[PDB]
DNA sequence: CGGGTTTTTGTTAAGGGCTGTATCACTGTTTAAGACAGGCCAGATC
């Protein structure tokens, strides 16, 4: 009700329980059950509001699976030479 | 001192997806250096 870096994972779950009601509501039923891209892209806008698309960038690379992240074959590639 | 409230928290059990750590089967394929005690030959000696 306060703050969120202090509120725990299921404080802020009481504290947006109706922001999750509703996002999901609306996304499986326009997305065709789906809620991942959907909040995905609503963190991107509700981010990029502040012009970070150096962040945005950085989260659509993680998603994208380039980036800090070292898919399964590239360290395979290492442990094996 | 309370006392309605917040503000956050504690709890249940099934099943799964994930992760971290323990466990498992398994591989080496006789020493060498030095101390001491017999025992038996082997020579020095009466």
């Amino acid at each position: 009700r306060q703050h969120l870096l202090s509120l725990t994972r299921r404080a802020q779950k009481h504290r947006l329980r109706e922001l999750k009601i509703q996002v999901k509501e609306f996304a499986d039923k326009e997305e065709g059950g789906d809620v991942k891209a959907v909040c995905l892209t609503l963190f991107l806008l509700a981010l990029r509001a502040r012009n970070e698309h150096r962040q945005a960038d950085e989260l659509e690379a993680i998603m994208q699976g380039r980036g800090s992240g070292l898919q399964p074959a590239v360290c395979l590639a290492i442990r094996v030479n």
